[PDB]
């Protein structure tokens, strides 16, 4: 009772020693670089329209990068290890599917885990609709399509984006999909674009799949 | 007049809690009223479903006594101005689309209700919808970031409120049922829970 | 020049909670049915185009006009006031606004707001290719407020059709619009809809 | 150098000028109102809604927006997001769906006061399109009009009853055979006051 | 390496300095006209409906902008060359399509990127509903559309609308489309509307495409 406030207090403390009596990161920058890891759960192949070549798919992207300015000891704030706090509150990268033909559609709140060690975890579901050829998606080879994702104005200097993993997370594939997914990789990789001198890092994520 | 001000004064007290903890924790009560399938895609495996989602949580930063306040037992916000659970179904394929205002009650006791109706698209199989037994669909609802350590959901039965379920909808009910359920992950060491909503229905 | 300086003067001076048991609020609710636009007999919706006039009056929007300027109405945002939750109870979309959101107040503390708005609702349209047609029915009241704090009313059981599309690939036979109480298993205090009753063919 | 004053110029008359509560029985406005219809899109003879895009020309004038431009650096016009102003609430009479805007909310004020504000929009209304595959082609309407003020605090006139076709798109599924735009005054059940509106009335067929 | 760490400290807190100083613009104007230079990059044609003559695309638009009052010498600043900003914080042109049937769909973060010597770069990703005739698109010389694009309100002597090149950039379009390029071009343009007495500028996108 008077414990469960003091635990409440706790928490408020440090919510508003890290958000109010410190200046907010502002973002990385050349000189102050952030590593952001990207991870892929795939949940369900809703639709592969051979009409328009789209391919809709429902996923999870799991975003971890960690900073200083949110590391804590517990030992100060009554033992808490972690708190959550709405993805709006905070900086969070800005990962943006480089092939997507829709806006995302966002499945699920928008709030981050924030733990002592200043680490950070954000793990959106969406609904993305991508540029995708199903042809052979009826056939014992299947379809192999392709989207990459990555920041859209952060340089490879200012984010240092990595893969959690080599593998794409298929534990959590919906098992009557009208599409069994035959693989996934998740690769990252530099590019240059006309536009810019800057040297850009994404993420690709393959998927092989058939009716 | 006096009325007036006695709720005003009332939201400004309590108004002028930062989520549940593990020395904190915060029960849950989830319900689920079905009124109508919509709809069910056998092209993409998607089903719709309108149902209103009972959530009761309560607080003790949201008590007070009526004598200090007029005899005021209960009143109406915004859910934006109070914390309220992120109760998530886990296998949507679209945002779920808001069919009632977002409005909460807040009783004497600390005790919030509230009820939002919702249109829901999600990851269902209707093979069988056009035989006897019909098909089988059924998706798991539950905080998005808070541990069964944090957040603990429970139901008060079973049974999914039927009264209620459109009567020329195209699909029959013939059963639907709501059961939390405890899981442990061996990457992590908390508790989860989620309340299973298993619909068996099939064409009228 | 004065006249703006008064309307100004006004809308300061008056800028009330929303109803409660012991102040309870009288809303009047009425339908004009604009058109049917679509039946879908592969899912059971029906899309209807209405206007719903809601009326409430409130001591606290009571002004003498005398002492502002002769001003007898003015418009506000309905977000900058207090307006009735007023929900269709059987929609299967968000029902989806056509007018601007914008209510009328009268120096008697009466506030109108009338929204034209395209509903999704769960009915069924066969028989509509016959000559008794189809019926539905949605009902429209606060979703969170009981009849002892918003006392909804109609002041008629006639849905106005004096502005249905006369082109509409459905007619209407018949439009009601009537009170009436429920009590639902999660509460205990009843709450007030009106119905709207619509037997309607192509 | 002098650039740098032109900018301080703007921001002073913004300024300013930003130091208006709407129309009012006893201080009313004359909105202009035009349209310039860009294609029809669609004709749904099975809901029978169509789906016109068009700009909607909107112009008034308050004396409270006037200034001399000698005062500010001979300024003639600036710009400003349509939120930040008063704008009239002109609405479609008929409309099946939310109008969808596809240009920017942003409106121009000139020093003479006069503020224009001209939405490109999409809109669906109730049209029986039957007719569309011959010759005469079919005819619709669709009013527009403020929803909440009567024709004393907001008046409507149109600079010609002629719809502007020059910006019609010509490979459209439908041409136009006529668009005429004429004000009227109208009541309604609810209320006294008297409305009033632009009907918009067009021809059409299949090309 | 205490060095190390109190150098990304003060990187931060020159960053945050260089904001501070430059937000603590008003657009252009007759006198202080803004030259804006445009550029299109085509991503991919995801569908062409002969029913309703509209053509769906996902491009890159790219926007450029210089301004002394965005200026910043790096010495002053910890050797900071760029920094992001909300497209809402700072003003941007309102570059909008003349012949869309749809609200166009923004598919990038709206963020634009600031360099020390005053230039922004804003390159939103779009879907794009546009009039378009697909007559011809089953033949060996495709269809042709033409959809154009500048500022909405202000005239060409207030933007000064550019292009730096005549050719739309398809190094990145989708080959495995629906529908293959067969050119593209963007081309400026000046003209007079039936409401107003300035004149307008504007980018003419001309895409010539068939079946794959
Ligand atoms: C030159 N400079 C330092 C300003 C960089 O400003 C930018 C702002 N917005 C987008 C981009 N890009 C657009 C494509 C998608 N994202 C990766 C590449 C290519 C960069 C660049
Ligand atoms: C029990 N109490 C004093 C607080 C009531 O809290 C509520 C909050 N939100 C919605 C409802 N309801 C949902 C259904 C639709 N509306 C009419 C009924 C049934 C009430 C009730
Ligand atoms: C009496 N009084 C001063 C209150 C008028 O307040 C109103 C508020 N909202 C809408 C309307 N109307 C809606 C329909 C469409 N517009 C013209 C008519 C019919 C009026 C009127
Ligand atoms: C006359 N004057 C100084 C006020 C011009 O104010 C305007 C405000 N909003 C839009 C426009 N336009 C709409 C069409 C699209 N853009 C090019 C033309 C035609 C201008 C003009």
């Amino acid at each position: 009772d008077d414990d469960k406030l003091h635990s409440q207090a706790n928490l408020m403390r440090l919510k508003s020693d890290l958000f109010n009596r410190s200046p907010m990161y502002p973002g990385p920058t050349k000189d102050d670089p952030l590593t952001v890891t990207l991870g892929f759960t795939l949940q369900d192949i809703v639709k592969a329209d051979s009409s328009t070549n789209e391919v809709d798919l429902v996923y999870w992207e799991q975003q971890r990068w960690k900073l200083n300015s949110l590391m804590w000891d517990p030992n100060e704030y009554g033992n808490i290890t972690d708190f959550r706090t709405s993805a709006a509150d905070i900086w969070t990268p800005d990962i943006t599917a480089y092939s997507s033909t829709r806006p995302v559609q966002v499945l699920s709140p928008q709030i981050a885990v924030v733990t002592h060690d200043g680490s950070v975890m954000f793990i959106p579901a969406q609904r993305l609709s991508f540029m995708c050829d199903p042809t052979g998606v009826d056939s014992e080879e299947g379809a192999t399509c392709a989207v990459k994702f990555g920041s859209w104005v952060y340089s490879g200097f200012e984010i240092d984006l990595k893969t959690d993993t080599d593998q794409v997370d298929l534990s959590s594939y919906y098992a009557s999909s009208k599409y069994e997914i035959l693989s996934a990789t998740q690769t990252k990789h530099d590019i240059k674009y006309n536009c810019c001198e800057e040297i850009y890092t994404d993420v690709n994520l393959v998927v092989k799949f058939r009716e």
